[PDB]
């Protein structure tokens, strides 16, 4: 294929036109009480600029997201149901608002159903705990972060949650967590069209990391990161306010770096970045530690947590060793056998991970949660199934489950984000003497020009 | 026909794939001391439905992408940067001369960096004066802050005035950071200095918060604006709220778009009614919004873009302010007590440093520019279109205009929220009581339960 | 009396002892479901430290509020009024807010109404609109800023007040306003006991200016001085990036400047900062920005809302100063030839705000402590903040005095540290400071070749 | 001791009015160059009621007020200024350092500021190498910044070698920010200095976020902590809440006191259980509250002062040596719950330490203009030949306290007052029943909402 690299418990092998069909419910009966386009998937020509207009370098088409003339679920006798699965995330609350209000003030459906602490709340035992999203119950929980439905990992029996959802007359069903959520959102769609019931299963991507393939964007990354950098701005004061000052702060990352890397670069006071994508020995840490300590009293270092898995698997995913902890008591030792040349010197670890997700959304991924929202309401009416919602290019798209849990996103190491963290992070490239050198040779010739100018100001 | 406006001093009546080719200073001899063009679509749309070969645009415009080049056409040890500051002040502008100084000191390694002050008036022969060196220790921590270190200043200079100062302090690149003017000001500097036959090249890095920018899907300082906006409109709200038949008329950016006043308008969901340029209205189909907002309603936030109502260039925050106040000083009978306040945050939103997302933005809007103008780019700007960045030739940039498509998501989402003549009231607010009863019936039957 | 100033429509030309008595309703039955106590008004002693402990100055003393063994009220039978008065301000909802639950959750009442749009929500066309504060109506309400009940200036019939209240079964109304709200609750105080009706009338002061007697804080005062700075730090970056750039900014400050100078000293941005206390003609200002100019390209200019208010055919001296320092700048194009006049007006950004956590703890506190003694039959009276203390005032003093920035103080001193001084010598002083500058430079130039092997 | 706790190595055992007098350095002899001391009572509170004369402080304590002098000891123009910032960082430490300098260069126009690099080491022979010079130039902006531009350090150096440091560079004045042990070492330089005749002014910035500094209402950065500490809070209850059986345990700071953990606490209004050292309780009672939560909530929120049940699990440097609480507390919960997932089936635990983005941040403009004051005014003061002491705020006055005392007794939470009232008002009480008390609380919004019902079917018509 190209950019993306095979997902742990991938469906597919590769992604075909056929894999990127958005199943459709049968029927189309009912007028929106308010033809499908493609995009291309890479925008790219194969050719230089010739005569006739340029061609796709990938044969994908993508299926573009927006509300249909027709609609296939009857506005009126359609019941609604939200679940909110995983870890917590910016603007959980807003995506169960604008779903809501959408189902609500604009296809006027019957209902709304959200289900107590993820797929436990379609339980048999749980369902007992779901509860009314009326307009009053949603008034102002956007202004709030994680969710009021609640959230729990791992999975349920899909038949006692197809079980629920007849029993509740749940006609669409929107999954709001990760890969393994989507992958359980599947099971339900494959149960409940083994039973022939007309019910809608729709994705809406919870992942802080934005590593999904088919995405430049998910809902919470931007919050994430603007987060992320004011953690850094403390772990940084923190550091520099010490001799031979280190600070560790994790950040999020288990298969992409994208907030590290993000993170780093917008502060820029990040000495060393350490992301899955890299993976370096312990040795070549302390030894960019030791470069920096050779002309600064200060280090800083992202880790990401997926960073250095070798220093297992729960539901879905993958159980990560603390790497944040690990990396501080590495460094501590490292530091306290090199005593000798780092006499007095103190190492702070930070995991902010905390502050980042569970706090509500910044104004620009507010909006987008109301639209990636709003949207997967249009086309879940409009009998859109066994897919997801999201951004690509601008666009809003709708990938098949089966394809999005294939392939995975990853820094590309050689791209222009991760040239600009190399720019400000240590490079062992460097002749520290020549360098260093080069650097006050600058400052001097700045400083004397100033002297001479205002040597002139006398009179 | 699709989406763009012709602008008001447009250089093309139209643009062609020859009009999209980027200017290149001539000769390639350096090699960058760091490490064949290409192209993305225009239009990522496919002409036909997904057949066996692969697909092929709608339009036939294919833009430059941006990126270091292998070979580099200035000399790096013996190259001056230029930077100068137009216009009124936007969110990272800081970011943006920062990023120039430090990519082209400590990646290229320039020979010195000039900055030079309040804008072109800084070039003029008797501002040159004035101009100061941008060392790291100058530009270290500048980026936190809000507004220019170099300063700003609206209007032209003599490009002959301003090629001359080029040439005596030997500056072999002058990267722009301003609006429309400033960037047709920089294509004038460019055909003055090919006349002479000087080897400069001028570079434009979009400074416009309104968004507004043909070819761009985000210009620098836009992000951090909306976050402003929002926090504007949130206090307008809590004011308005506070009072009995109560307004807030809040005048948010927008000259040529109204990009600010919707989505802010939609992220903070308080507004009921939302002026913009693309929309023009009349005095009574505002003040009928208003009496439609007061019949359930004792409070209506109302959002003006500065650039709306330009026939009633016109403080329309203040206008549209006593419009309102005389309107419901007549019919004090039916909004007996009644309050107005107005807010201009246009200062707040401004003149403050970017949202981390915008900064890392400006980062490398900035960082590019430099990797392309080392490579003898010239007569362009720098944008972000599709997830990438590309070179415009500033003639194509100011011949068109971005503007809210009316028929579009964003402003379906904005008359979801917002006073809506077209809906029958008595039916409206008849099915809202119908659920408001069934809700609270809910909780009075599980409160009856806790009997334990 | 010294350090205060006489109000306009004062009820005390003086304070004495008796003055300081607060109105107990009579009885005190009901043990609290959960002896007064004094401290000096002034705590400067009179004498040196000599042999015995030392004496106050002033003869005042003032009574300290808490709760108290016996309260007056009986908790299951009382039911709680409150009105939200004037303008709005940080930490409304946070007042409103914990006087609902401090009555509901602590003294366990029978129930509290909020009173919609301030005095108006008592009057017969009014009363039909007032709400039940339950628990689940205030959960959140703190969070966010104005009032959840509303507010309107100007007066009501007391009468018609009054005839609300009883007829609400109301035994006590907290009046949340500034000085005429608080001079109405008093004429409410006196009609309730015209009639003989056991209501208390209790005050908590909403001023942001912090201009209140008796009082060091009032609520909401820290969160404006933190937004003003905020304002400030714009209209600097604003007037930075300008050649002969002005950035004025309104702060409130009507009858005060406390704002105005907090924040200019907080900020250090402020060039020159105009406050009621220190009125001075229009060429006095235009002379100081004039000074500015021979030395910087840009000024900033705090200006409270009281400032200059005989400037005028309160005046919006925001924009006449405004267009006073354009048609100066406009008449010497000649020196200051390109040039731009910002205004700034951040007062809504200010009062519509949630409070500063150490506001809402504050408004939490002064709530509560309003509560545990509005039961223990407190009237007539508002509860400030003095010296760490809680104390309780008569409405009669509290609208008779009123304070004032101290232009000898050290604030003051700190704001003229920083501000435009037209007594340096301005050739003289930029000597003395590119001498500094010059041996500051020539000591990194130093140690910059020290780095060298 | 009456309301303050003796410390732990006090150098007095009582404050007499004496021990209040706060030295001057002889001589007074230049004037300010800028154009008799005064008294406020320790207690404001009467001995009797107020009667026909003028009441009397139930205390016999006079406090020092401090402000700028008509006549200064040293010679302006021929005087050098050394500051040095110890131990843990501070919301304001470059607020501090940048208003002692530019009121010493701006208003007193000393000679020259020397800024001692990481602590007492800066002073150190082997460390003294590293100083600075404290220019307009140099500390602009600092104040925009958390942490300190001289860096900080713990712990000790020798008296001797940073009296010749002095010397040798002409400090006539010692500014020392830092937290009780550092003022105790500026005591010990202070009679080291006067051991050899030198004409030095030691004077003490308080550096205490936790705000237990006796004969102070307040120290810079407390306000600001707490701020910071609530919206750690705010974090803490959207993750517990999120979650079926939810605790968050959060670590605020308090060693000795516990006055962010209440405050904040309070503000918040979503801390279900607040451990302070001032009320230390066993690991049962604390199980027992949660347990209480759980009968009634789905979520639980503890806030733990770093300085509470420090013996779950002596004395290095400092005072003590604290063993994590954070960590111990949270495993301690998490094997309980573990112990009874029969009751508590799916549950999950949250530990937070804030206490990096309390710190390591620039101060609210509240806390900016407090520490902008506290630094002119004690410079303001060491001119006027002040030493041994430090400056601090009480009932709205800067005072000048000497360091003996201030170190001898500390501040601590009053168990009975309106603050630790306002944090048992929320948190769980036992004292609430089973079912049979724990009942008569689940009435009112019931009886409201059907008033609003009928109102609501009015609106018909
Ligand atoms: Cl919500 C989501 C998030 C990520 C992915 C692909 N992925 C990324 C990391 N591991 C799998 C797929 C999905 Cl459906
Ligand atoms: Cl910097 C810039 C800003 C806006 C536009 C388009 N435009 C013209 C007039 N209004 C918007 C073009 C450019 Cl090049």
């Amino acid at each position: 294929t190209s950019k993306l690299v095979k997902a742990h418990r991938a469906m597919l092998n590769s992604v075909t036109q056929e894999d990127l069909k958005v199943d459709r419910l049968p029927g189309a009966d009912y007028p929106n009480p308010s033809k499908t386009d493609y995009i291309m998937y890479n925008p790219r020509p194969r050719d230089e600029p010739s005569s006739e207009n340029p061609v796709s370098v990938s044969p994908l088409l993508c299926e573009l997201a927006a509300a249909r003339s027709r609609i296939h679920f009857n506005p009126t006798e359609t019941t609604i149901g939200i679940v909110t699965c995983g870890g917590i995330c910016p603007g959980l609350n807003d995506v169960i608002r604008s779903i809501t209000l959408t189902g609500i003030n604009v296809y006027n459906v019957k209902r709304v159903i959200g289900f107590r602490f993820g797929y436990w709340g379609l339980s048999k035992k749980g369902s007992q705990t779901a509860i009314e999203l009326h307009r009053g119950r949603v008034t102002n929980i956007h202004h709030y972060g994680g969710t009021i439905l609640g959230s729990s990992r791992g999975p349920q029996d899909p038949k006692e949650m197809v079980d629920t959802l007849e029993r509740l007359g749940v006609n669409i069903l929107f999954t709001v967590g990760g890969d393994g959520t989507q992958r359980g959102a599947l099971v339900i769609s494959q149960e409940a069209k083994r039973r022939g019931v007309d019910i809608s299963v729709f994705g809406v991507p919870k992942t802080i990391d934005n590593d999904l393939s088919f995405s430049h964007r998910t809902f919470g990354f931007q919050t994430a990161v603007e987060k992320a950098v004011q953690a850094i701005r403390a772990a940084y004061a923190e550091a520099v306010s010490a001799n031979y000052g280190v600070g560790v702060v994790k950040l999020m990352g288990r298969d992409s770096g994208f907030i590290a890397a993000q993170a780093a670069v917008a502060s820029a006071q990040a000495n060393i970045c350490l992301v899955p994508e890299n993976p370096i020995s312990e040795q070549e840490v302390m030894s960019l530690l030791e470069r920096r300590f050779c002309h600064s009293r200060s280090c800083v270092i992202i880790v990401a947590e997926g960073f250095g898995q070798d220093w297992y698997d729960a539901s879905g995913n993958k159980k990560l060793i603390d790497i944040g902890v690990i990396l501080t008591e590495k460094v501590k030792a490292f530091l306290k056998a090199n005593k000798s040349r780092y006499p007095d010197s103190t190492v702070k670890y930070i995991d902010p991970s905390y502050m980042i997700r569970a706090c509500p959304p910044s104004a620009n991924d507010a909006l987008f949660c109301a639209t990636l929202a709003t949207l997967a309401v249009h086309e879940a009416m409009a009998g859109a199934t066994g897919c997801i919602i999201a951004m690509r290019h601008n666009n809003y798209i709708l990938v098949p489950i089966k394809v999005a849990t294939s392939v995975r996103r990853v820094l590309d190491l050689r791209g222009q984000l991760w040239r600009q963290v190399r720019e400000i992070t240590v490079d062992l490239g460097s002749d520290v003497r020549l360098a260093r050198k080069l650097e006050i040779r600058r400052e001097l010739e700045a400083i004397n020009r100033n002297r001479d100018r205002l040597h002139e100001e006398l009179a």
